[PDB]
């Protein structure tokens, strides 16, 4: 129960079928290993159609 966050998924986050169980976004900055951060990564949105980086 207790940790340093954790929250029961609310505005974004994303959801764990690895161990079923939500997630927040705010722990996969850098280290890729939760299901969780799938659904965070690959940007969710996308432009109108694509750009020239």
């Amino acid at each position: 129960e207790q940790a340093p966050g954790t929250a029961p998924c609310s505005r974004g986050s994303s959801w764990s079928a690895d161990l079923d169980k939500c997630m927040d976004c705010a722990s996969c900055r850098a280290r890729p290993h939760s299901d969780f951060c799938l659904g965070c990564a690959a940007a969710p949105p996308a432009p109108f159609r694509l750009l020239w980086p």
